[PDB]
């Protein structure tokens, strides 16, 4: 029951961009497809997403723009799956672009990093069947 060009996996439909957008734009894009930026809640889901994105920085539906870490669909961050890269998240200001780092993305090895929301990265949308 996924739309055409979406990939079905464990009761979810995924769409993998082949272009980049700033996090807020990627967020708006997913919402307009009645979907959200991918919410990763298991090791199995992480591996599935990694397979399709490859070694490329890719936005996910996890951010801390208004304070504590939140998943875009309300999934609790504290008791949920996490796959941060060691020493991440670090809310780095050293990039000199203003602010810390408020948006999460999969890195080239799949592990997560918090980065500057304005960066154009590829993204993944997810909808639940
Ligand atoms: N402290 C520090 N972290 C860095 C530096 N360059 C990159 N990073 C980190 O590496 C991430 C990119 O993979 C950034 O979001 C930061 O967390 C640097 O010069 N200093
Ligand atoms: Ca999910
Ligand atoms: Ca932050
Ligand atoms: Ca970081
Ligand atoms: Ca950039």
């Amino acid at each position: 029951c996924c739309p055409v060009n979406w990939v079905e996996h464990e009761r979810s439909c995924y769409w993998f961009s082949r272009s980049g957008k700033a996090w807020a734009d990627a967020d708006n894009y997913c919402r307009l497809e009645d979907a959200h930026l991918v919410v990763v809640t298991s090791w199995e889901e992480q591996k599935f997403v990694q397979h399709h994105i490859g070694p490329v920085n890719t936005w996910m539906g996890l951010h801390d723009q208004n304070g504590p870490w939140k998943w875009v669909d309300g999934t609790d961050y504290e008791t949920g799956f996490k796959n941060w890269r060691p020493e991440q998240p670090d809310d780095w200001y050293g990039h000199g672009l203003g602010g810390g780092e408020d948006c999460a993305h999969f890195t080239d090895d799949g592990r997560w990093n918090d980065d500057v929301c304005q960066r154009p990265y590829r993204w993944v949308c997810e909808t639940e069947l």
